[PDB]
């Protein structure tokens, strides 16, 4: 059975937001164009209670061993929103295609860029090998320059032993600013990491795993408590193919605090350009694949909670609210907590350019556990209704938390099985408290007559 993070409560958090956001990668602050007022938004369509916060280490150390914490200010500015929102945070290390410097036409400074982004220019070394121009950005990938770029950073040619130790103390100056933050319950050590010329196990449970290790020790240096969250090889693992990824040693005091944050992007759904016939077939095949290798990685590293921290479509293609609305069951029965890609404006996001909203609002807009007093064993929601069932945990004197849009509930709440403590009609927040000397505890949520 699935493993939790928990808030300073003791209950355990169900995580549903957004990636926010891929306008990051190239602006020159490093911050996503996402203003409070856009969060504001967000949470009165949605009521989203996590965030996959794109950070980025050309941002983090411009320049070697000079980290800026004029970046960090902005960073934690932004943590101030959501943590006034009720919003628990996962900072993504974030690249694609490792570098805004791969090429001079897409370098918008110093290694941000809209395409490739990441790593600061010190540290891509792409030694000369070209980088020619493509249909779609993921063909960068296997692209000469940008293979040596990451052959050099996990020191496969022997030249850079370096740059991992500078993304690990990169890491621990992210760590050392956030340690006391208490809307923070997450680091993902790495977007999408890509072997370059070495793939596969080799790749994951070699340098991969070795930087993991690294950076956690760094990071227990600075911060005991924070989950640190690791990602497979992102290449066929997002497409359902098994990872050889090993366990990573944490060195706090007591239990660890390891997290693994795959994401999932079946090939049937880009390939046939939606989620009809045999490409829905696929797609399904896909998911549970995804499922079993998931679940799979999550013991080996030690029975580790779950988040799915990205996976998205373009909301107009055939079927794209019957893919949604599956993703969001398996993540729910795994226990996984759910980062969409993204909150940026078009048709995969919720809204589009002028502002309008996409089918995704309507499909994520339903009601939700989102800290639970005790194991949450099973749940179900529809527009109107809400059951979970609870394994109790008397420890716990916080209530349970839970979601409730304004859509289905326009007024006030029926509760079996346990006492409201709490509606908050403005939050869209219900409290309740069930008994801990009863066995397991199924509670249903529904609108008052
Ligand atoms: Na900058
Ligand atoms: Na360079
Ligand atoms: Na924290
Ligand atoms: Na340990």
């Amino acid at each position: 059975t699935p493993s939790y993070l928990k808030d300073d409560d003791g209950r355990s958090l169900i995580l549903r937001g957004f990636n926010t956001a891929s306008s990051a990668k190239s602006a020159p602050d490093g911050m996503p164009q996402f203003t409070e007022a856009d969060l504001a938004r967000e949470y009165a369509d949605m009521g989203t209670n996590f965030v996959r916060f794109l950070i980025s280490w050309r941002s983090v150390e411009p320049a070697p061993g000079v980290y800026d914490q004029q970046y960090l200010d902005r960073v934690e500015d932004r943590v101030g929103w959501y943590a006034e929102r009720g919003y628990k945070v996962m900072l993504d290390m974030h690249q694609d295609v490792y570098s805004g410097a791969i090429t001079p036409e897409g370098n918008s400074g110093n290694g941000a860029g809209a395409i490739g982004n990441g790593a600061p220019a010190w540290a891509t070394y792409m030694d000369g090998l070209p980088v020619e121009p493509q249909p779609r950005w993921e063909l960068y990938y296997i692209q000469p320059g940008v293979m040596r770029a990451f052959d050099n950073f996990w020191n496969t040619t022997g030249k850079h032993p370096e740059l991992v130790e500078h993304y690990a103390k990169a890491w621990r100056a992210v760590a050392d600013r956030f340690a006391d933050n208490d809307a923070v319950v997450a680091y993902d050590l790495m977007n999408e990491p890509f072997g370059g010329s070495l793939q596969g196990p080799a790749f994951e449970a070699g340098p991969l795993a070795a930087m993991y290790q690294r950076t956690t020790d760094a990071i227990r240096q600075v911060d005991q408590d924070t989950w640190v969250c690791v990602a497979p090889q992102a290449i066929g693992v997002n497409q359902g193919l098994p990872s050889g990824l090993t366990k990573i040693d944490d060195p706090r005091a007591g239990q660890q605090r390891i997290a693994y944050c795959p994401h999932l992007y079946p090939l049937p759904l880009d390939i046939g350009d939606g989620h009809e016939g045999l490409a829905r077939t696929l797609t399904d095949v896909t998911i549970d694949a995804w499922r079993a290798n998931t679940a799979h990685t999550a013991r080996v590293l030690g029975d580790v909670p779950i988040i799915l921290g990205s996976f998205g479509l373009d909301t107009t293609l055939p079927g794209a609210r019957d893919y949604i609305e599956r993703v969001y069951g398996t993540a729910r029965e795994m226990g996984a907590g759910v980062s969409y890609w993204s909150s940026d404006p078009g048709p995969w996001g919720p809204y589009l350019p002028d502002g309008t909203q996409t089918l995704l609002v309507d499909t994520l807009n339903k009601p939700y556990p989102r800290a639970v007093a005790g194991t949450p064993t099973e749940w179900s929601s529809t527009s109107d209704r809400l059951q979970l069932t609870i394994e109790p945990d008397a420890a716990i004197t916080a209530p349970t938390e839970i979601y409730l849009p304004e859509a289905g509930f326009p007024g006030d709440v029926h509760v079996e099985g346990a006492d409201v403590v709490g509606w908050d009609r403005q939050s869209r927040l219900l409290t309740v408290r069930t008994p801990a000397d009863s066995g397991n505890v199924t509670v249903t949520v529904t609108p008052a007559a």
